[PDB]
RNA sequence: GGACGUACGUUU
RNA sequence: CGACGUACGUCC
């Protein structure tokens, strides 16, 4: 409620009237300098005239504080504050919102969103644009895609009453540059991209933020791997089974993905299988029903290759039963679903196998020595002081229940307690405040940000677990790149305005032209009926003649036909977003197929099953080539808009 | 469902 | 120096 030096002294050069890059740490240091700057800018504003600053909030739990805050502290001041979000933004007057409210801090998808449709028109609407963690405005963000709107509308030549873009974050970012010059060519960019020429940094009273920073101190483990991996070994041989059987069918298989050499439980080698894979569901055999039987199987046996690889990796980071314990709950959800030959030999292999595997992991010399140490190191900072809640960063999420189970299962250790955040001891995470003086990042690639919120100085380890060097000297340039990005920001404050604003500028001038060079014309429309058929089934789905467009985003079927087509199925997660109603998901109606069409939904009153083609592959009757997409944007066709009129 | 970003990996 | 695959997170 008191505004000290520290908080002034990075508002001072926002008051003057000028856009700025503003990099406070200090979670409660933004919201404090954002009141400041909106009850300055609010009030300096002579009779008649009113501000309209807005307030650009990325996720829901930020806007939600920020919203609370102003109308907390704007209440006695007389101003208006309110908030537009996804689950508000349903058939409401947001031109009226704007035109009667004053602090509006609507998301900034809601005003893309506006801006595409043609409500709000001109952002000359607002006066102060302050946006929360602006570094990430770099390209096709809803922050880049309103910084897009506000330059060509400027530049334009009908240049009105601009709002102030004033920019709050906490690290202004290097990216991927390598030297200093690259490094302040990509900071001038970022500027550039959100329009200022000062960038607000503590100088003259850098103790007020030593006081209280969150630096910690990196404590890097470079730590070895197993080396008797019987059960990677058993893994390998059972992986190399299904390939030779699967080979059977399809004698090309090695010609579909050429890349290089893999080898069982590797990125590379998952990247080959998804290849072989998309590769295998295009198939033409003239007899649509041994097509159909050899793709599915082909199908199957990728899928199995796929968790295989995926228990060999989480064999490979977390403990050797949770890999057994992975396989073992696919093996028991896809029980519950089919019972062809193809499931009665895979399953029967692993059952056979099984026997093996489950005495080759109940053995105790099989350990990991990276959950060994991380165990050593758990326990050792806990008897060194034994009021310390910690957090540990993963990077799977199967791994990430892993080490909670192991935790649990751990005789080692009996005082940690899972507290997972994908009566809390541990908080075993995988993604992101003022308090967790300890991060424990095992086999995770700034990630450890912690100085975007609440923080507390006064002790803080980041302590980081790997098999590879490697991502030791990639942390180790990591640092190197904060030095050099915080020497960056020193010489741009030393730097003159005028100059500076001058290059700002020409490179916004060179962004725009780059843009007007891409832009793509319309595709040209397909006037063939194509067929869509399911992906491991090859059974005819629908003709594009049936598909309709809503917003220019989501594809249904019309075709009644199509309705018996598919079997629905309660939805884990229901949700709504925009206008729709997620109420459960549709899947392929066939003997052993269970194929993941896509969504079933309401629209306004009826009735859709929301389909995607990623779920689906492309055949013509014309030609007969079967193609395959990833996303409708990819493909082309006469992309009919949904009429109420007919259903 | 659609868009966005990040990380890893593969490639012309 | 662009596309691609995966994982993660966000948003509408
Ligand atoms: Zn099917």
């Amino acid at each position: 409620f008191k505004p000290r030096n520290y908080q002034l002294e990075l508002a001072l050069p926002a008051m003057k009237g000028k856009n700025t890059i503003i990099c406070a740490p200090t979670g409660c240091g933004k919201t404090f300098v954002s009141l400041l700057i909106c009850e300055h800018h609010l009030k300096k504003f002579p009779q008649g005239q009113k501000g309209k600053v807005v307030f650009f909030a990325n996720q829901i739990p930020v806007y939600e504080q920020q919203k609370s805050v102003f109308s907390k502290y704007f209440e006695r001041h007389g101003y208006r504050v309110t908030g537009i979000s996804g689950a508000t933004a349903e058939n409401v007057p947001v031109e009226q919102i704007v035109e009667n409210n004053d602090i509006i801090i609507l998301t900034p998808q809601i005003l893309v969103n506006n801006l595409k449709k043609g409500t709000i028109p001109s952002l000359s609407i607002f006066t102060l644009m302050i946006f929360d963690e602006c570094h990430n405005t770099s390209k096709q963000h809803p922050y880049n895609m309103i910084m897009f709107n506000y330059l060509d509308q400027k530049l334009g030549g009908s240049s009105g009453p601009l709002p102030q873009v004033i920019g709050l974050t906490a690290s202004v970012g290097v990216g991927d540059a390598k030297n200093t010059d690259e490094a302040l060519d990509y900071i001038c960019k970022l500027c550039a991209s959100l329009d200022a020429s000062v960038i607000a940094t503590v100088k003259h009273n850098l103790e007020e933020l030593e006081q209280v920073v969150y630096k910690p101190q990196k404590f890097f483990r470079k730590v070895e791997s197993r080396i008797s991996d019987k059960f990677k070994y058993i893994i390998a041989q059972l992986m190399r089974d299904t390939e030779s059987l699967a080979k059977r069918i399809c004698k090309d298989l090695e010609n579909l993905s050429q890349i290089q050499n893999r080898e069982f439980g590797t990125q590379k080698y998952e990247q080959w299988i998804v290849t072989v894979q998309k590769a295998c569901m295009v198939f033409q055999m003239p007899d649509k029903d041994e097509e159909s039987r050899i793709c599915k199987a082909l199908f199957l046996y990728t899928s199995h290759l796929r968790k295989y690889n995926d228990a060999l990796i989480i064999s490979e980071h977390a403990r050797m039963k949770d890999a057994l314990d992975y396989l073992k709950d696919f093996f028991s959800n896809v029980r519950a679903a089919g019972f062809d030959e193809i499931e009665q030999d895979l399953t029967q292999r692993f059952e056979e196998k099984l026997q093996e595997l489950e005495s080759v992991s109940r053995d105790p010399s099989n350990e990991n020595p990276k959950l060994e140490d991380l165990c050593f190191i758990l326990q050792e900072e806990y008897h060194l002081n034994p009021e310390t809640i910690t957090i540990l960063f993963v990077k799977t999420r199967a791994l990430v229940d892993a080490l909670k189970n192991w935790i649990e299962g751990n005789p080692k250790l009996s005082f940690l307690k899972p507290g997972i955040l994908t009566d809390h001891n541990i908080l075993i995470a995988t993604s992101v405040i003022a308090q967790c003086n300890l991060v424990i990042l095992y086999e995770y690639v700034i990630k450890m940000i912690q100085t975007r919120g609440r923080g507390r100085a006064r002790g803080s380890k980041c302590f980081l677990l790997t098999s590879n060097a490697g991502v030791i000297e990639k942390e180790q340039i990591n640092m190197y790149k904060e030095k050099m990005m915080n020497d960056s920001i020193l010489r741009l404050q030393t730097w003159d305005e005028a100059v500076f604003r001058e290059k700002i500028l020409h490179i916004q001038t060179h962004e725009k032209f780059i843009r007007d060079s891409q832009e793509k014309p319309k595709p040209v429309p397909d006037k063939e009926n194509k067929k869509l058929l399911c992906r491991k089934c090859k059974a005819l789905a629908c003709y594009t003649a049936d598909v309709r467009v809503i917003e220019e985003c989501h594809y249904t079927v019309l075709g009644d036909a199509f309705k018996e087509c598919f079997v629905s199925r309660p939805h884990p997660k229901p949700k709504q977003f925009s206008s729709f109603e997620k109420r459960a998901k549709i899947f392929c109606a066939r003997q052993n197929c269970s194929h993941d069409w896509g969504i079933h939904v309401k629209y306004k009153t009826f009735e859709i099953p929301v389909i995607k083609i990623e779920s689906f592959v492309v055949e013509d009757i014309a030609t007969g080539v079967q193609t395959l997409y990833s996303k409708w944007k990819d493909f082309h066709f006469e992309k009919i808009p949904f009429d109420p009129a007919e259903m």
